[PDB]
């Protein structure tokens, strides 16, 4: 009888939807269809403790920036996603962290930094050490993922739940 409202945020095209669809439906989307805001649910067992995960897949497009206050108010944990092949998305993810903490009026709040598209090994603009450094700056953990090859997809969501449980 436990549930978590998880929210996937980050800049446009970094793979928020591809990660979420791989997690929910176990298939990889090739087309890039920009999201306004989509919702999904999954029943999981994390550390032998069952939990329903209600996932909000949000807009990376600035056009829909005004919807952030609403979803940031109600989110219980956030996956901060950037693409390792897009340095702009890497430099911009801190803006999402700042807005979450401003809406929560808190110095810390459950989050994890995800460097997606790690399968694009020959196209990287951000090294693994750079992502780990940014995570330390933001006081969160770092995980690299690939929606394409389904690397660390379930793990990213499970780990966010673990972080949320430690904040309680
Ligand atoms: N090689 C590779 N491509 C990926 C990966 N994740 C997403 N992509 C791709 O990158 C594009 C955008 O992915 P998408 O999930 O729609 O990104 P998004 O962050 O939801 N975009 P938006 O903010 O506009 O909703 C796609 O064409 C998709 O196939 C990945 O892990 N590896
Ligand atoms: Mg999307």
């Amino acid at each position: 009888q436990e549930k978590y409202r998880l929210v996937v945020v980050g800049g446009g095209g970094v793979g928020k939807s591809a990660l979420t669809i791989q997690f929910i439906q176990s298939y990889f989307v090739t087309d890039y269809d920009p999201t306004i805001e989509d919702s999904y649910t999954k029943q999981c067992v994390i550390d032998d403790r069952a939990a329903r995960l209600d996932i909000l897949d949000t807009a990376g497009q600035e056009e829909f920036g005004a919807m952030r206050e609403q979803y940031m108010r109600t989110g219980e944990g956030f996956l901060l996603v950037f693409s390792v092949t897009d340095r702009g998305s890497f430099e911009e993810i801190y803006k999402f962290q700042r807005q979450i903490l401003r809406v929560k009026d808190r110095d810390e709040f459950p989050m994890i930094l995800i460097g997606n598209k790690a399968d694009l090994d020959h196209q990287r603009q951000v090294t693994q050490e750079e992502g780990q450094q940014l995570a330390r700056q933001l006081k969160v953990t770092y995980m690299e993922a690939s929606a394409k090859i389904r690397m660390n997809v379930d793990q990213a969501f499970h780990e966010l739940v673990r972080v949320i449980r430690k904040f309680q």
